[PDB]
């Protein structure tokens, strides 16, 4: 709840996620949930469902980005130290995608951070995606 | 060079959810492909302070590997991102552009694998390198 | 038969030898390597602590084999990239599991994911990605 | 000169290592170079002499690892939290391997490790690798 709000701030002081209209779904002391419209982030044709990767992955990044609010106390960004995502199946076409990140571990200066995109169910995910955050 | 940019540059105006950046492509040839991100258009924070956004540099570097691409394929064609791995080195300065370099280091049939890295001043002390494959479909 | 494979391709790999490394198991759906606790220790070996290097190549060792199960016949795929991770230290005292399967192949690369755990899959004490050259 | 006669003591307590042959080349405050001979590391026959990414994965992480002897003041094993390698082309057979790395960021609890591996020239690595390590 309080975390809610804090996720939809951090969320907010991104300009290139505006675009994209993410939106936070979800956020516990499990994790965080963001969620991608289909419509904002076509490559081609609109008529066709087509979601581009690169917006998928802003939304991975994201999402990993932020579900640091899950576990600091206090609002700060903290900065990227690394990054891999890996495609496992292409996306659905008009479909919304769905971001869930969840830090692992926490150290006095590093948040490691795991989460995956899906459509339908978690079970069978697009993506995964595992970063390592700085706290400075 | 010449038809590789413009591939490059027509390539890159199809991401239109990134244009938001501002992303420009600097250099294309068959050695390889240059863009950059104008600082002012990915801060976070206070504009004063000149801090661009981590994500913002993701996008980047995603989006120059993605269309050094073109430097190895004949006909224009968009390829999926399968793996990216992005490592930062050491925190970008403020108030100065970044920009992202790849090279396509590897290609088979269907698949191109690309490796790349950004930087401000010189190529010499790069703030993040990456890799990633791609998917010729 | 699959199994068979497996095997083989384990045998030839003369530097894990002395992990003493098996295949438990193998079929279309993927592969699980076993990596024996008391070949791994780093310390007292009475204290059980199997050495992270050994689950790398545990990881490693079971996505490049992995490819068996996709491959028509025995072929041996050189190594184009490997990711792992480590969520969490593993126990003492208890054997180590690496899963692999393979969840894209295109004429020339395979991809194959995997983790390592101990008693469940539950939570896995590390994450592995790895693509494998072929032809 | 103790740095190196640190980093050979990490290495000697490592079993597989001494399997695969590993030895230290070099090592100063600069980063680490360890080779692997080619002969323990052939996969198949020895006269075609194909070595194995095994091998060389086992040669990175070990370099990666112990060049945090270049950093940490006291003898210390640090497990690893986290490692990427990257193939830029097949390892040539009858040459030895060398693997090089060097700490760029040092953290209370996390060292960041960035390396390579070569043969005849170091300025054409086979792979790339970084890998983050934690101090207990
Ligand atoms: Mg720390
Ligand atoms: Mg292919």
């Amino acid at each position: 709840n309080p975390l809610l709000e804090r996720a939809r701030r951090f969320l907010s002081a991104l300009r290139h996620c505006q675009v994209l209209g993410l939106t936070v779904e979800a956020a516990d002391e499990k994790g965080l949930t963001l969620r991608l419209p289909y419509s904002q982030a076509i490559i081609g044709n609109p008529e066709s469902g087509v979601v581009h990767g690169g917006a998928i992955t802003t939304l991975m990044d994201t999402t990993c980005g932020i579900s640091t609010v899950c576990v600091l106390p206090d609002f700060e960004i903290c900065p990227t130290l690394d990054l891999r995502i890996d495609y496992m199946h292409p996306a659905e076409p008009h479909k919304d995608v769905y971001g869930f990140a969840e830090c692992y571990r926490v150290t006095p200066n590093v948040i490691f951070t795991r989460g995956f995109a899906y459509q339908d169910d978690p079970g069978q995910p697009i993506a995964h995606v595992v970063g390592a955050f700085m706290r400075m």
